[PDB]
Formats: structure tokens, sequence, C-alpha cells
């Protein structure tokens, strides 16, 4: 996250980090048993880690759980990011509390307009790079469609929405992958992609959730 703010700890319930040996995507917890993040976010061996502050510190309120399997969308594209979108089913079941909850899945798409907040361990630099080790916030709005067609013509699909400041400054970035936009309490978007980092014009992308309700429900009705 580039130009935003420490959230706090435990202030974003449904946030996880994917290890395998360290930090790699962000992630969303939608049951006590699935996490939904980025297909382009997949690999074997994934450690869940919830209840995150500090992902270099033990302070108290983590759960590490292993995944038994992870599920990428059956029509993701990874050179067009095209339903960049997975579900990943951990060994067992998460304990629910005030710092390690769900997020709800949306019931209607959201409106250009609208302020989401979207949270990750990604880098909070657009030219040097440096990784922050306690959890980074930014409340951004949903872009109209146009301006995000305007922004990146003849890639953005109907999977795809954008948010951000065309303006520049604040914006989501590598790290963040996978995780969760939620606007009023519902999880929208998923962190996709984008070209670079907070430039101007060039906000970032995210994957359409409420575009694949069904299959995440299906899905996990029958895993
Ligand atoms: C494909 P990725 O995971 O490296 C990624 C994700 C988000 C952005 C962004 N918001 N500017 C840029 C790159
Ligand atoms: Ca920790």
């Amino acid at each position: 996250i580039v130009g935003g703010y420490t959230c706090g700890a435990n202030t974003v319930p449904y946030q996880v980090s994917l290890n395998s040996g360290y930090h790699f995507c962000g992630g969303s917890l939608i049951n006590s048993q699935w996490v939904v993040s980025a297909a382009h976010c997949y690999k074997s061996g994934i450690q869940v880690r919830l209840g995150e502050d500090n992902i270099n510190v033990v302070e108290g309120n983590e759960q590490f759980i292993s995944a038994s399997k992870s599920i990428v969308h059956p029509s993701y594209n990874s050179n067009t990011l095209n339903n960049d979108i997975m579900l990943i089913k951990l060994k067992s079941a998460a304990s629910l509390n005030s710092r390690v909850a769900s997020i709800s899945l949306p019931t209607s798409c959201a409106s250009a307009g609208t302020q989401c907040l979207i949270s990750g361990w990604g880098n909070t630099k657009s030219s040097g790079t440096s990784y922050p080790d306690v959890l980074k916030c930014l409340k951004a709005p949903i872009l109209s469609d146009s301006s995000c067609k305007s922004a990146y013509p003849g890639q953005i699909t109907s999977n795809m929405f954008c948010a951000g400041y065309l303006e520049g400054g604040k914006d989501s970035c590598q790290g963040d992958s996978g995780g969760p936009v939620v606007c009023s309490g519902k999880l929208q978007g998923i962190v996709s992609w984008g070209s670079g980092c907070a430039q101007k014009n060039k906000p970032g992308v995210y994957t359409k959730v409420c575009n694949y309700v069904s299959w995440i429900k299906q899905t996990i009705a029958s895993n």
C-alpha cells in the first residue's frame, strides 16, 4: 500500500497473509474454512496466517493453518489476468472471535463512487522498495468503467474494476496482491494488477467479486 495509513492491530479481521516461508500475497477469510485470493498468487505449500498485524513478530492473536486444497478459477487467463480469483480451503476451521472474522460476500455489485478499504503488507513506495511489517490500509473510491477503460485501453474486462486516484500517489502494490477491497462491509474486489504503483493515470485494477458469487458458493458447497 502506497500512500496509506497503519490500520491498527486486528482492525481488519478478515485479512490473511499467504505464507510459503515468507509473506507472498494477501487474502480474505470468507467463512471458517475458506479463503479467497488472486489466482496469480497460486502456489503449492501455502500456510494461511490469520490474526496477523506484525508479520515478523508473534503477538498473540495468530492462527497459522495449512491449506488442504486450492482451486484456481476454471477460466483464469494468466496473460490477461482475466478471472484472477482463487479459493483456498484450510485443513481445519479457524476459531472466529472479534480479531479473526469472515467478511461477507456481496449480494450486488458496487457502484463507481463508492468508497472502499484496501489493505495489505505490500510495498509502500512507487520508486524504490520498502515492505512494512504491520498492516497498511487505504480508503479509495471505485472509478467509473470509462475512466478505467481510458486508463488501460484494450485491457479491462467485465470481470475487472479500477479503484484509486487518477492523480496518483495512492494505490495498492506488489505484495498486496490477492488482498481485500471491502465496500460497505462486503468483499467487492481482490487486489489484482496495475502498471507500477501509484503512478499518475494508472489506478489499481481489481477482480470484480460480485461476478463470482455463484461460482464461490457452489464450489464451497461441494468441496
Ligand atoms: C500483478 P501484481 O500482484 O504484481 C500488482 C498488484 C497491484 C498493483 C497496483 N495496484 N498498482 C500493481 C501490481
Ligand atoms: Ca504476528
